[PDB]
């Protein structure tokens, strides 16, 4: 089997991407944030505290003939941005782009933090990291990809995120028309439950490439590119007037600037992030100070290849017995 679904930016900055997902019988379609940095599929629901729901589409398990309470199971998650959610669990039929999993754990939110309430466009998350990170207790549950894996033509999914445009998540096959050149594959460590890999270095603009190992995760659920402070400083030094602002919470730059590209290494191959991808616009409406798309990972504890990086590539998440990651230009 295979599946193929379009993923759409939630706003003009590509702050995140939503992908339609069918849950239950008859289908209830919710727009979920596919997140290769976590492993829970959770939704706004008929059980979510009413004051915490504001415009989202909810899953109502009582209206699904295939929904079954997973008795005794609860979940609770916190993300890197300080947001959180928790609730109980149903199993139900879940389909993405024509690919159907029966008995998928659908984690129903009873509580969500304000960040989620405030974002009307995201109805929940669909985790695509390794199932070892799944928070369901007392019986840990499998991700959608984990459940689908054995049935897939090939045990892979791909992320093809657009810049200010829709893109595609495919399951079970590699679309050879979707990228240029060849795909370069690189080793993955699953020891922390992430799609963790080592970049071979970087360049700033037309500068010379610096060979240096940068361990990080491929995370579709993080907006920006978070790299070591040395690397980030080297980038922003090439932008007149750019500075790290403690009050704003990162590097800002004059909105009148032209940003240089940023290149990262995948083995001997190179992925170029155009300068425009690194512009996240005025820090506040009408401001001439713009927020940067490359930020320091210091104090996160891990480097994160988020959407800024990933949308510059066609990315293969290879879930073979020994997982790997592939990157191609496009």
């Amino acid at each position: 089997s295979t599946g193929s679904a379009t993923t759409t930016p939630i706003d003009s900055l590509d702050d995140a991407y939503i992908t339609p997902v069918q849950i239950g019988t008859p289908a209830q379609t919710l727009n979920l944030d596919f997140d290769t940095g976590s492993s829970d599929l959770w939704v706004f629901s008929s059980e979510t505290t009413a004051s915490e729901v504001d415009g989202q589409t909810i899953y109502t398990p009582s209206k699904s003939t295939t929904a079954k309470l997973l008795s005794g199971a609860t979940w609770s998650i916190s993300y890197g941005d300080g947001s959180s959610s928790s609730g109980d669990v149903y199993t139900d039929t879940v389909s993405v782009g024509g690919l159907t999993v029966t008995g998928q754990a659908v984690e129903s939110a009873k509580k969500v933090s304000s960040s989620f309430t405030e974002d009307s466009t995201i109805d929940g998350l669909l985790g695509l990291a390794f199932s070892t990170l799944n928070t369901v207790s007392p019986t840990q549950q499998k991700t959608f990809f984990d459940n689908a894996k054995a049935s897939l033509d090939s045990p892979v999914f791909t992320a093809d995120l657009g810049y200010h445009a829709p893109g595609t998540y495919n399951f079970g096959f590699i679309d050879t028309t979707a990228y240029t050149g060849s795909i370069t594959y690189t080793a993955v460590s699953t020891k922390q439950g992430f799609w963790e890999w080592t970049s071979t270095g970087y360049a700033v603009g037309s500068g010379t490439f610096k060979s240096t190992s940068i361990d990080g995760i491929a995370d579709t659920g993080t907006t920006l590119l978070y790299l070591p402070a040395t690397v980030v400083s080297a980038y922003w030094a090439q932008v007149s007037g750019a500075k790290s602002s403690s009050s704003v919470g990162g590097y800002v730059f004059p909105c009148s600037a032209t940003l240089p590209s940023f290149t990262f290494g995948v083995g001997s191959a190179r992925i170029v992030i155009p300068g425009d991808y690194i512009d996240f616009g005025p820090i506040s409406t009408g401001s001439s100070s713009c927020f940067g798309g490359i930020q320091s990972s210091a104090g996160i504890g891990i480097n994160i290849f988020g959407d800024v990086a990933l949308k510059a590539a066609f990315v293969v998440f290879n879930g073979a017995t020994t997982p790997t990651l592939g990157f191609a230009s496009k």
